[PDB]
């Protein structure tokens, strides 16, 4: 209702980690990943760390992780679904080839334009096409025009979580044979672990059922083959069969 | 030579993980990788986890990330130093093409012959070209040898670990351009985030410190780009920038 709003600080999961300790989260940043983050990623993560949404910032070495991956199966075209303030957009648009190109979706512009300064300053802003949108819409359209030509070779789905399998059913047509779909936060906290978690807010409750949902449609859907990997909040990669 | 016992029982660190949660481990395996596991790799696992050396075998979370690379980035030939009883191997030997090619290294072929009669069933194990030796002196005659046209896509080093940097000399010679080295248990049980770490085996604590240096070099070597991931013991991904 009316008041003050929606404050990372009513979810109770937000200081939670999947790894031993903190100490250990923070040698890898410190040893393997701020050393190879780019300027306008570092400037762009420290302007977001203090926003009201930091919790859902995509993990610095989930990052250079990202980057890898677009690099090592030579993606050229992807989508993004869940921009934020840009941390995972910038990546991919600084592993990317100059000719690369990015189709980004979100409902807030606002949180993109404040990483849209450190992306120009990187030199990378012409690989992006922002959509403002709910991004089920927008891939709907997508089925309708798209040509095998202009399939992804990779998606970025960080979006609103309960809606993953929805995109789901849409990315699998949209991604290209042997394409890659990565879905974020596939741990959620470690909750997915529990059938039951004690004091979650209604939000994050609804998260750890359909990921706990989601994780056992993905291991048993015959048109991907799928890794989960315990890295940030867990992700799920998923290579498209036929 | 003489002194005190280094089996895997005289060792500390077995049980330790690098995720908090011994029930978030079960999860992703019960939920996302037995359900995607190759009866030939379930198979050799279950023999292996019962061998006195169990400890070394590689994660099976991890094992299917590894197939995930080796597809996206559409490898055929690859290199794998530390084979153990196969697991890594096979996993790799099914991932690639018919015709892909793996050059494996360990210096007793006895354990790889536990896992071979898995391997067979599998129908793979003409991809395979096993040499019973120390990896150093292959590496050093590959470079004698090799011409650019047969560079290596891949390499996963899991062998003696406190030889990874000297491995890495040569390995960024044999894998191509843009190909990937894969170095494995860079986390080496959480202990690199310590810069002491009481109660070890000295051959634990040998390791210890070998990463801690290797995890520094490879964060400032120009020749690779990296990502550390924290996934099984930790691994860390490098990508041969020329
Ligand atoms: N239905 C929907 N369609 C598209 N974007 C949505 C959406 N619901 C929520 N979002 C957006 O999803 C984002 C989740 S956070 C994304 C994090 C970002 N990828 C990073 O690298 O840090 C938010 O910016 C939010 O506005
Ligand atoms: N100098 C050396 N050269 C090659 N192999 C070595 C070596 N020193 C030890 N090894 C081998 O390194 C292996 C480490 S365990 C390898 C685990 C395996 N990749 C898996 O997927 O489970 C052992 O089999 C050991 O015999
Ligand atoms: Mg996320
Ligand atoms: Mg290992």
């Amino acid at each position: 209702g009316p008041g003050m709003g929606a404050s990372q600080d009513d979810y109770a999961l937000i200081h939670k980690n999947i790894l031993h300790s903190e100490d250990l989260l923070k040698y890898i940043l410190e040893t393997s990943v701020y050393p190879r983050e780019h300027e306008q990623l570092k400037g762009l993560r420290e302007v977001t760390e203090k926003h009201e949404w930091s919790m859902a910032l995509v993990a610095a070495d989930e990052g250079l992780f990202l980057s890898m991956l677009l690099k090592l199966m030579n993606a050229k075209r992807t989508i993004e679904i869940g921009v934020y303030t840009g941390y995972s957009l910038l990546t991919t648009a600084l592993a990317l080839p100059e000719d690369g190109k990015i189709t980004a979706i979100d409902v807030n512009k606002s949180y993109f334009e404040i990483g849209l300064p450190f992306i120009q300053k990187a030199g990378v802003e012409h690989k992006i096409n922002f959509i403002e949108s709910e991004a089920l819409p927008v891939l709907d359209q997508m089925l309708q025009e798209m040509k095998e030509e202009d399939l992804y070779d990779f998606a970025f789905v960080d979006a609103d979580k309960p809606n993953y399998a929805n995109y789901h059913e849409r990315l699998v047509k949209l991604v290209r044979v042997g394409g890659a779909i990565v879905y974020d936060n596939t741990l959620w906290f470690g909750t997915v672990a529990f059938p039951e978690y004690p004091g979650l807010h209604p939000e994050e409750e609804e998260c750890r059922v359909s990921f706990r949902n989601l994780n056992k449609l993905l291991a048993a859907d015959p048109r991907v083959e799928i890794s989960q990997v315990s890295i940030g909040d867990g992700l799920t990669i998923c290579r498209r069969l036929y």
